[PDB]
DNA sequence: ATATCTGACACGTGCCTGGAGACTAGGGAGTAATCCCCTTGGCGGTTAAAACGCGGGGGACAGCGCGTACGTGCGTTTAAGCGGTGCTAGAGCTGTCTACGACCAATTGAGCG
């Protein structure tokens, strides 16, 4: 559900944030959204200051 | 029955440990020149080596006796907790002086005459 929204999404140019609980969820949107080359960053709370 | 508790179960950031990248420039690795060394090896004043004849004393008893062992008495030993509360390290920060850097003199080793 989330490719078809992102490809909806990318296809008008609208600017996107995604929300999730946890980190390794986090991991697993991340190596999707790599693997798309839809540019991404992320900032868990284990990111630094 | 009910209030509310003790997991479930996770991502918050702290700390430091711990890795790999790009730089300088310290120093390691490559080399001759050449000396001076570890090493080979004959020389005879000096002591390892073993008898004979021999001196110093090792050896095996008998038993006396100044000390040594057991293991309980009895009064002196440390144990023991937990009161107060001064010491004690943390630790935060200087406030410099002290040992370690930067520039160049008295004294030394090398050259051979």
């Amino acid at each position: 559900a989330l490719d078809v929204l992102l490809t909806r999404l990318k296809s008008q140019g609208h600017r996107v944030l995604i929300y999730s609980q946890m980190t390794r969820m986090i991991d697993l949107l991340e190596e999707y959204m790599v693997y798309r080359k839809h540019t991404y960053m992320r900032l868990d709370g284990s990111s630094k200051i």
